């Protein structure tokens, strides 16, 4: 699906519009706010993607902020923050988006998503210590996270980083269901279980990481490379194009304004059957964000391996 011209699009069960190609801000530092700037008023971008857990919603606001005093309207562009496992509980819910929403200087966000599904103790280590992890009121959390749609803080609401069980658990209890999972995908790692669990559901899916991060980029993979000769594109640009011919939206990061540049230029052009199923060909290893550090306390748990945290569905 799409919408045509660098302003391709995905349509989001409330109608919304979730514009295909966003800004991840995640590691993007001290430049974030000429990274966002340069990204929307130069580049055409119209979806930034960020969190509170990044440290970097003050410099998108301000990124954000000079792109808007530029003359792009507020309703143009495509917002996403995430609460914190920290803040996954009911009564923390609403400080968390409030902060978030200051930090950004916005008034509404146009996507809020649970980070993860696990909830943090305050200080909380990582590796986690015991009883660092705590027991997660997922329909409670859900619920405040509606209220915030009520009000119009929130214009749709999703999660990411869930199983397909924790799909069916929140999916059972939910008056408004998830506009948006978000999850790690890229070719070596498709998860096409939650896929199609999110497309039985009519839930869009954002690919996360979707050039392999950069523990393991996979702009010099001799695949990617060999399309990206034939096409004559760059291997950003063919893992990404990848991702748009599966239907999922992608937010790749970079704080190059030439890549960043060269990301969204992936309009108006194809990989060929052949080729993209060569790219889906690469068989599904290993993850690149397991969440161990995050939630694996090996000793004591409750979380006692990366599986458990995966609901045992690799
Ligand atoms: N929900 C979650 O838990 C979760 C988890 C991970 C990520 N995310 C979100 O998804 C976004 C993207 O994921 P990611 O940041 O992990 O990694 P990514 O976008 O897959 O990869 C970014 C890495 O590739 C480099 N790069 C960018 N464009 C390139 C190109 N055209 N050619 C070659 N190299 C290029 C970047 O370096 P330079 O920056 O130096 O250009 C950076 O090192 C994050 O910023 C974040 O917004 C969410």
């Amino acid at each position: 699906a799409v919408g045509q011209g660098e302003r391709g699009h995905f349509v989001l069960k409330s109608g919304h519009t979730i514009p295909a190609v966003g800004l991840g801000t995640w590691r993007a530092g001290s430049d974030t706010a000429h990274s966002v700037r340069t990204a929307i008023a130069e580049a055409g971008y119209r979806h930034v993607d960020t969190a509170a857990q990044y440290g970097v919603e003050k410099e998108v606001g301000r990124g954000l902020k000079a792109a808007m005093e530029g003359g792009i309207n507020r309703k143009d562009l495509f917002v996403t923050s995430k609460l914190w496992c920290t803040e996954l509980a009911p009564d923390r819910v609403r400080p968390a988006l409030e902060k978030t929403l200051k930090d950004l200087q916005l008034d509404y966000l146009d996507l809020y998503l649970i980070h993860w599904p696990f909830r943090l103790k305050d200080g909380a280590h990582m590796p986690p210590e015991a009883g660092e992890v705590l027991e997660l009121d997922m329909e409670g959390v859900w619920r405040e996270m509606e209220g915030l749609v009520k009000d119009g803080l929130v214009k749709d609401i999703g999660v990411c980083n869930y199983t397909v069980a924790k799909l069916n658990r929140l999916m059972r209890s939910a008056n408004v269901p998830p506009a948006v999972c978000q999850m790690e995908m890229h070719p070596g790692w498709k998860n096409d279980r939650i896929f199609e669990a999110c497309k039985k559901h009519g839930i869009h899916v954002t690919a996360y990481s979707p050039l392999g991060s950069s523990e393991k980029n996979l702009a010099h993979d001799p695949l990617v490379e060999k399309v990206a000769n034939k096409l004559d594109k760059t291997p950003g640009q063919v893992l990404l194009r990848w991702a748009l011919q599966r239907g999922t939206s992608v937010i790749p990061k970079s704080t190059r304004d030439e890549r960043i540049k060269e990301n969204i230029q992936v309009f108006g052009w194809e990989i060929p059957e052949e080729d993209f199923r060569a790219l889906c060909g690469i068989k599904d290893e290993k993850r690149v964000l397991t969440g161990e550090e995050l939630f694996v306390n090996k000793t004591h748990g409750p979380y006692k391996s990366a599986t458990e945290v995966w609901d045992h569905e690799d």
